[PDB]
């Protein structure tokens, strides 16, 4: 099927502009938007490799590609998302984060990331850091660059042989509701990412998150199978972290439970 996807491609003269480089800066075309800027022949062929897929998806839970400017640096312009990666801010506000936002977290990704997999498109680097916050009720995945290496986030197929699927995203994904559970821990912290094949092949996993009740645990389990035709789907993550963020206390037991943003300049 053709890619009729459009790239847009943008005045240097309509920006006003975070991290090293990305800036915050505002997109004026009577319309201000909110916008976060991304500035050898390397950088450049794969800094376009990654404007290719952000143009190709529109989910909502993906992260928008707005447009590129060709200056002498190419830059990539995006949707702002104010409250950061979610791996930030779930350290930076552990005293403060309910079961219902965690288990409609894990809904969110899980919803972007079988969107994904509709687009024929395997992620390779879903983590923590890697899902923006735009409001704590709404996230988005992000950061395609190896979008079609974190050993500590990748499936044993593809430590051993370079093999990646949607299920080794599954892989991921698993690791990725781990660092949400235990608000913000690095997995395999300490052990030395060559050693991660070894542990892995001997039928070790990521511990048990202390909130975690054995259901939510079950499902991160299941992400962490050998065979990766035995993990869950994205479209059953869906339904069993939905079913969850029902009675969200039941799972996860915790102490104490002219702007215009991009998402409506269509
Ligand atoms: C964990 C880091 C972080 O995300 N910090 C951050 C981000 C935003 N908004 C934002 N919106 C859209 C895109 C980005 C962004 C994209 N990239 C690259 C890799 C693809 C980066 C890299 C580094 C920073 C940001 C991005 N960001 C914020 O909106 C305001 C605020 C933050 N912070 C919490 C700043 C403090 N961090 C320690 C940097």
């Amino acid at each position: 099927a053709p890619n009729q996807a459009l790239l847009r491609i943008l005045k240097e003269t309509e920006f006003k502009k975070l991290g090293s480089t990305v800036y915050k800066g505002l997109w004026i075309p009577k319309v201000k938007i909110p916008v976060a800027i991304k500035e050898s022949p390397k950088a450049n062929k794969e800094i376009l490799d990654e404007a290719y897929v952000m143009a190709s998806v529109d989910n909502p839970h993906v992260c928008r590609l707005l447009g590129i400017c060709l200056t002498s640096t190419v830059q990539l312009i995006t949707q702002l998302m104010p409250f950061g990666c979610l791996l930030d801010y779930v350290r930076e506000h552990k005293d403060n984060i309910g079961s219902q936002y965690l288990l409609n977290w894990c809904v969110q990704i899980a919803k972007g990331m079988n969107y994904l997999e509709d687009r024929r498109l395997v992620h390779r680097d879903l983590a923590a850091r890697n899902v923006l916050v735009k409001t704590p009720q709404h996230v988005k995945i992000t950061d395609f660059g190896l979008a079609k290496v974190p050993i500590k986030w990748m499936a044993l197929e593809s430590i051993l042989h370079r093999i990646y699927t949607h299920q080794s995203d599954v892989w991921s994904y698993g690791v990725t509701v781990w660092e949400l559970m235990t608000f913000g821990s690095k997995p395999y912290d300490g052990i030395p990412a060559s050693e991660i094949s070894s542990i892995l092949e001997k039928g070790e996993r990521l511990p048990q998150p202390p909130i975690c009740t054995i259901d939510v645990y079950m499902i991160m389990v299941k992400c962490w199978m050998i065979d990766a035709d035995s993990r869950p789907k994205f479209r059953e993550l869906i339904i069993e972290f939905s079913k969850m963020a029902r009675d969200p206390q039941r799972y996860l037991v915790i102490q104490g439970d002219d702007v215009v943003d991009a998402d409506e300049y269509l």
